[PDB]
């Protein structure tokens, strides 16, 4: 345990770290249970949530979304580029996960998922006690220490990632969609990726919520021939409001729990 406590002392700030492999049933955990800022990681499980709703009437991916008079939130790199002619509900959810864009996001929690409530009660559905989402894009990044809104913690967000890839809420179809859009995510390469060996499929979703050093990335990990996935889910904060986070812890504690899982 010496490694984690002196990368967590140095960073001067919390870490939180679950992992397990779900072929063996190895986990490992660091402050598992404690509760850390989602910040954009929930963007995952709305895309997920999403595919659901598809999954109950089938052609809700291909629905067109208009917003051409709607404010685009910052950080909305894709449904900015299409405000013109709109988006297709898949679209919203590939963009919001791999692009981290929250208007999409806020899109998809207004018209498909009812809100922040509607996703804690996605979440709830699969039996996550701990995830909430009490607010939206960007107000629930404010990330402030022992503020327990838009927060889970690392377990549950392993745990439930798991959920969505082992044949529970999600079937064959919406699975394959939803790890083809973590495998695609363009903002993890410096986190739990940079941990990986070659060769071994990774799917992840990010979180920054750029305040009080706080950042976050969960994935699921296949070493190959079909084997069990390895979950990673590793989240972080700090006391001051204007600490930066620090994408090399993330992926130092990544090492330690896939050498702790594997």
């Amino acid at each position: 345990n010496k490694n984690m406590a002196d990368i967590e002392a140095a960073f001067e700030g919390r870490v939180g770290v679950y992992a397990i492999n779900t072929g063996s049933g190895k986990a490992y955990s660091y402050r598992a249970n404690e509760r850390f800022p989602l910040c954009s990681s929930f963007k995952a499980f709305l895309a997920a949530a999403v595919l659901k709703m598809d999954q109950d009437s089938p052609g809700v991916l291909l629905e067109k979304v208009n917003y051409h008079n709607r404010t685009m939130e910052p950080h909305s790199p894709i449904t900015e580029k299409f405000q013109s002619q709109g988006m297709a509900v898949g679209e919203l959810a590939a963009a919001t996960l791999q692009y981290s864009d929250n208007g999409a996001a806020n899109l998809l929690m207004e018209k498909y998922i009812k809100g922040p409530e509607g996703m804690t009660q996605f979440m709830n559905s699969i039996g996550d006690t701990k995830f909430r989402l009490d607010r939206w894009e960007l107000d629930l990044n404010s990330a402030i220490p022992g503020d327990e809104r838009d927060t889970s913690t690392p377990k549950a967000v392993a745990e439930s990632l798991n959920k969505l890839i082992s044949n529970t809420v999600l079937d064959n179809y919406h699975q394959e969609i939803f790890k083809k859009w973590m495998i695609g995510n363009t903002t993890g390469d410096n986190r739990i990726r940079a941990a990986v060996p070659d060769g071994w499929v990774v799917g992840d979703k990010t979180g920054t919520c750029g305040k009080y050093g706080t950042a976050n990335d969960h994935a699921f990990i296949l070493q190959g021939n079909n084997a069990a996935p390895l979950i990673l889910s590793i989240y972080t904060t700090r006391k001051g409001e204007h600490m930066k986070h620090d994408d090399e812890v993330i992926a130092k504690a990544a090492r330690i729990a896939i050498e702790n899982v594997k």
